């Protein structure tokens, strides 16, 4: 079993890693094994003096607080986002741009970015006056929760993977991670994109040049957001699994809404769905504009990704046998 898992992990630097296969092979520990592998590849254990047993212990704990019963926002998604971020960080256009701390921050942010997700949206949690929305005053509810849990777990037995950073490194890392995970709130998408556009419009090269924290963090925020929205850019056999999972999760939310006598949210009604037209819309209004801008920023490194995305769009379009627009307006605008 171990041998086969090792063969699959050889694709860790490649877009299109077989993450589901890794999940089955690892006993449903894709986050732990992927993070460990990445930490080895990038030499982050040596650089930040992270004892290996402490890493494994934190990763297993973090993984356990992802909900296996949630079809999309689970540990497999977290592993995917981590690995996608890891690839993006290695793009030629960003060679030697980020420090090791900034690299650690982006990867860690990716690992924790949806931890303890309950399988329902911010808007559902607000509309039901949930405990979470009450705790966080209706703003970036889940994202604030992912951060609090992700950090709190460092305090469990033998979990403090940052015990040998300096006080200043710990503060800087904490701040970057917060900035990154809060930018994963989907309602911030337009603002992020506008900023990313501006950065492209004024980019300097020699490889990209980034003079200040503000510019660097912005790129990391967009990078992890791209990773979060990367499913339609993946080989189609992966994409389609992600699509089935997110629709399952949406339909379960709609069943909860139905049982409570609420209006069923867009995309959440299993009795009235258009899976294929909705993906086309998702790509045209959100994913393609974002990734076309990321591709400009890193031109020409992301060309294959863009091409796959455009092929994947045609496929969903070719398999077609108000809701999309309502979902977009409610999800991706501030
Ligand atoms: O954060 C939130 O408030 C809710 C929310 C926003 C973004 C996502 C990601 C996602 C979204 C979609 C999708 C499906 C139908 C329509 C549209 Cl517009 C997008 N699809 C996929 C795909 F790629 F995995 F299939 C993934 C999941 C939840
Ligand atoms: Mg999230
Ligand atoms: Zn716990
Ligand atoms: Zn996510």
């Amino acid at each position: 079993q171990e041998d086969v898992l090792a063969k699959e992990l050889e694709d860790v630097n490649k877009w299109g890693l077989h993450v589901f296969r890794i999940a089955e092979l690892s006993g449903n520990r894709p986050l732990t094994v992927i993070m460990h592998t990445i930490f080895q590849e990038r030499d982050l254990l040596k650089t930040f003096k992270i004892p290996v047993d402490t890493l494994i212990t934190y990763l297993m704990t973090l993984e356990d607080h992802y909900h296996a019963d949630v079809a999309y926002h689970n540990n497999i998604h977290a592993a995917d986002v981590v690995q996608s971020t890891h690839v993006l960080l290695s793009t030629p256009a960003l060679e030697a741009v980020f420090t090791d701390l900034e690299i650690l921050a982006a990867i860690f942010a990716s690992a924790i970015h949806d931890v303890d997700h309950p399988g329902v949206s911010n808007q559902f949690l607000i509309n039901t006056n949930s405990e979470l929305a009450l705790m966080y005053n209706d703003s970036s509810v889940l994202e604030n929760h992912h951060l609090a849990v992700g950090f709190k777990l460092l305090q469990e037995e033998n979990c403090d993977i940052f015990q040998n950073l300096t006080k200043k490194q710990r503060q800087s890392l904490r701040k970057m991670v917060i900035d990154i995970v809060l930018a994963t709130d989907m309602s911030k998408h337009m603002n992020l994109l506008a900023d990313l556009k501006t950065m492209v419009e004024t980019k300097k090269v020699t490889v990209l040049l980034l003079d200040n924290y503000s510019d660097r963090i912005q790129v990391l925020q967009n990078m992890v957001h791209c990773a979060d929205l990367s499913n339609p850019t993946k080989p189609l056999q992966l994409y389609r699994q992600w699509t089935d999972r997110i629709m399952e999760e949406f339909f379960r939310q709609g069943d909860r809404e139905r049982e409570r006598g609420m209006e069923i949210s867009p995309m959440c009604d299993k009795h009235n769905a258009s899976v294929e037209k909705s993906q086309v819309g998702f790509i045209d209004y959100i994913v393609h504009p974002l990734w076309e801008t990321w591709a400009d920023l890193v031109h020409p490194d992301a060309q294959d990704i863009l091409d796959t995305l455009e092929d994947n769009r045609e496929w969903y379009q070719s398999t077609i046998p108000n809701q999309v627009s309502e979902f977009i307006s409610n999800t991706f605008l501030d």
